[PDB]
């Protein structure tokens, strides 16, 4: 104690939670989960947090990994664990260290082939862990036996890819002694890569670093910030991976997203003569539709699962091992110049809102120590291209792209970072398939501010196909009254409809300046508006399906 | 003249979804399923009815089919699919002839494995597809080249056992060529099954007919109830597969649950001198956790894969030809007694609604030409035992067991059969993980009776274990207020509190008599009320988790 005044499996496993930085754990109860439940509930240094509902779950335990560098979350057999599905998936594809937990039925009534609740009534009881082979780097089903060595064996897994991991844990299993861990969970190759980057390094003329999603998932970003501060190295991101750096540096560049990158932005990065990509991987939405320039014969890669040295493929190396050795790399400093910075300004009038102007606002307006989060659709395309201002962070998932996302995921990277006030863009369509952990928002006395753009159905989905098409039509709520509705009172969630420019200043700031609320702010757009970034996009996302 | 001088692949998925009897597809839109979309809304024989999200759509084409005997939804390839297989699970645990329809990338870009939104970013489009296989009967990924064949396999196996089945669709096969279909989609065995079945009825003193789920997922209600009309044969059904017979039937006796089943049917039942099982399976939910005691010794039993007459098995039968065949069978008629009714009417009171009081009220006021839809919890323990009138069905979820199924189940059974009232009772619990199909109920003009038990969180949990554990509570939403939150007027849904006997009595009349309305009931029960039979279940389940 600090005052100087049997264990068992559930807490060997809690335990090494703990160890990863884990503080808070997601999911939903179920009559195989109750017993570990118990246990969570009783630990000083671990809170449960419960959700509506388990793909909610899933999605939260995300985005409190993207900012805690490690979360959990926990289910039920069967109908639990496969609601969540795509939530680990998610983590899977975009690389989010999340470890799923799943209580199962007792060794023995799995032993006993029992056709129990949440089976498909055949006696098997592996079905499902087989299923998550293809979004879990490691998966273990626990006994008495095998508990500590498994789970050290998975969680050791999450260390060492950050992908996502899978642990399903009998109730027997989890009452089941244990001895406390001894130990805690936690190079010539390396040396020659990083002598070859440093070589290329001082002998460029115009060298580029590019950081993507993988500094991210081993919370490598400080790192990054700090080696591109002392070398002064012009550095540009993907929008799949924003704020792999800190966008406020001087030798940040913007957002390259292939043709669609602005133009300054463009030129310089495909006429560098050296490129350096950290973590970074090509797709769809984070290439202008694969419209890049990127030379192979002028660029040394780093990635989880390999390098490309000048065209050399290389796997025998660690990732997180050569990234945090670059600021070993002494004499490095860049003396050429970036591209002109465009002045940041926002004098609103008394317009109707539209989409360019409306992020233009939320450019300016956004401070430092925030954390921007904005799902696919006009949100996205809008807020990837905001220059943040220094401390500050960006969630999106641009490859997986999972509609309803970023609501509870806001909700869990804020718990995460209570000191990172987190702002919401979220559309219409894409609240209403996550709409319900409002509850737990309310709950847990979270401060976000949250923005639900409102234009009348499927904007994103109407500039690819259908612009007038029923099916991006969907059922107008009154989305200003959710939080009344879910039991939020004026002294916890402020609540606001917002229609033109000045409005949307006057909320904004009155928002930012008051800290001990939420804000719930829908904002009125036309379904026919979409940001300059998406009206380009719709016709190449339009085209790939052609 | 006194001179004497583009039908497509796509065209044909929805002809033979037409073919199996369905007139409106499910699901959520995305781009690799908009072009497929815009076929569906060109139709004059079936409609789209989009819903919020995924996993409900697969819940509410679940419900479609117990009451249609076919369904179909729409999804997008990774994100859509993930989010649905929940549902699909339970339409493989629980046998719905569902088809999911998955909408993906174009040949070419899954060819090039191209880095493309909602994959691993691996080249991969094959993942999605491998982790269904265990909750469908038959699977495809469509071409050009193979798909009207592909198709029609994968429907004919939906067909033959009536569980789930599966159709990726690239966006380029949907457009692509094809010819109208030629042909429709469509022994000793089974004469001597029912000759022993004649044989064994003949020789009883004391038969009884068992039926189950499988007799629904067939559509084979009215050919069980015609024969044991017909014979006048003693008849139980579980609560897996409630209302397999018309429960006005003479000789129906009630549901038989282990040794939780009320006393006389129970002593009926396992003193039978023959059992015969029609579609049954014994789980631990419909068995008053395994506590039947049905002799094998006594029985035949039939199911879709499996037959078992007197310990030994047959396979070479088709379940559907046998059950259709029993109305055939001669001199088997039943010339003895049942069991005693029971009666009491139930008056009520200004007494605050109890569980068993609420229960006695339901079977009171229940009438003919019903759907009653009740979920895990409370709701299920309490509606399960309710005997229907004539006409009348029942929906429940025993096996599989997903709180939430319920609220977009019975709306797509409301939608499937208009002229069956739909009442559905749903704990506050399991609404708050489907809540956003309210939406739908407004768009569509929807008329159920939906009745929401508001005990504070989950009661079935704090019965099984930690009854004043925090993880048993629930943020409180304001329930009777999410119509209006919704976008709903009064000309449309009839919001109300009740909090008393007499106030439920009033307003199940009120909303029985309102046949062109949707009647939102939030029911105010404590949390410490469990409906007789739960309070037993509770701690069945509770020891089955030693
Ligand atoms: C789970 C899931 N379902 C469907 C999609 C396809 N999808 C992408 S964007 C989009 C529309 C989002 O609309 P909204 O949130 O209203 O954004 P807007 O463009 O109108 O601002 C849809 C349906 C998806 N990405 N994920
Ligand atoms: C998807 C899913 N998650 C969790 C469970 C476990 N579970 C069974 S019943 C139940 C409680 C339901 O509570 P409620 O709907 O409020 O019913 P009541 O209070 O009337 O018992 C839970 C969490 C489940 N069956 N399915
Ligand atoms: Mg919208
Ligand atoms: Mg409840």
């Amino acid at each position: 104690h600090s005052s100087g005044l049997m264990y068992t499996v559930g807490d060997y496993l809690l335990d090494r939670l703990h160890e990863l930085g884990i503080e808070e754990i997601f999911g939903v109860p179920g009559d195989y989960n109750l017993q570990f439940l118990d246990q969570i509930i009783s630990r000083e240094d671990m809170k449960w947090i419960g959700n509506a509902n388990e793909l909610n779950a899933s999605y939260m335990a995300d985005g409190y990994a993207r900012t805690k560098k490690a979360a959990a979350f926990l289910t039920t057999f069967g109908v639990g664990e496969l609601s969540a599905i795509n939530g680990l998936a998610g983590s899977y594809a975009e690389n989010l260290p999340v470890v799923e937990i799943v209580g199962s039925p007792t060794s023995k009534v799995q032993n006993d082939g029992k056709f129990v609740h949440h089976t498909l009534a055949d006696g098997d009881f592996k079905h499902f862990m087989k299923m998550h082979e293809p979004v879990t780097a490691a998966r273990t089903l626990l006994t008495a036996e095998n508990a500590t060595y498994e789970i050290d064996r998975v969680l050791s897994q999450l260390l060492k890819e950050r992908k996502p991991v899978y642990i399903n844990l009998p109730v027997d299993v989890a009452a089941a002694k244990a001895e406390k861990p001894a130990l805690s969970l936690e190079n010539t190759t390396e040396q020659v890569i990083l002598s070859k980057i440093e070589e290329s390094l001082k002998n460029a003329q115009k060298p580029v670093v590019i950081a993507g999603h993988e500094v991210i998932s081993f919370g490598l970003e400080k790192t990054v910030t700090q080696f591109v501060s002392e070398t002064k190295l012009p550095i540009t991101t993907l929008n799949f991976g924003k704020s792999a750096v800190d966008e406020s540096l001087p030798s940040f560049l913007g957002i390259y997203n292939g043709k669609l990158s602005e133009i300054s932005l463009k030129n310089f990065v495909e006429s560098a003569d050296f490129i350096l990509m950290l973590g970074v991987k090509l797709t769809d939405s984070s290439t202008g539709a694969f419209t890049h320039h990127l030379d192979e014969n002028k660029m040394i890669s780093l990635n989880i699962d390999e390098g490309i040295i000048f065209n050399k493929v290389v796997e025998d190396f660690d990732f997180r091992a050569v990234v945090s050795s670059l600021s070993e790399l002494k004499g490095i400093e860049y003396e050429g110049q970036y591209i002109d910075k465009q002045y940041e300004e926002f004098i609103p009038s008394s317009a109707p809102l539209s989409q360019d102007r409306l992020w233009q606002a939320v450019e300016s307006l956004t401070q430092s120590n925030e954390t921007i989060v904005a799902e696919q659709g006009t949100s996205f395309f809008g807020a990837s291209t905001i220059f943040l201002k220094s401390n500050s962070r960006f969630i999106g998932q641009p490859l997986w792209g999972s509609i309803g996302y970023t609501f509870p995921a806001a909700l869990g990277s804020q718990i995460a970072d209570k000191e990172s006030r987190h702002l919401l863009f979220i559309g219409d369509g894409s609240l209403q398939l996550t709409v319900q952990e409002l509850g737990l928002s309310i709950r847990e006395k979270l401060n976000p501010i949250c923005f639900i753009i409102n234009n009348d159905g499927y904007t994103v989905e109407r500039e690819i196909h259908g612009p007038t098409q029923s099916y991006n039509d969907i059922p107008m709520w009154n989305y200003s009254k959710l939080p009344e509705t879910f039991g939020a009172t004026e002294d916890r969630v402020v609540s606001k409809i917002v229609r033109t420019e000045n409005e949307f200043v006057s909320v904004m700031k009155e928002a930012q300046a008051d800290v001990n609320r939420m804000y719930w702010i829908e904002l009125v757009l036309e379904k026919e508006d979409a940001p300059k970034l998406l009206k380009k996009m719709g016709k190449l996302f339009a085209e790939q399906n052609k």
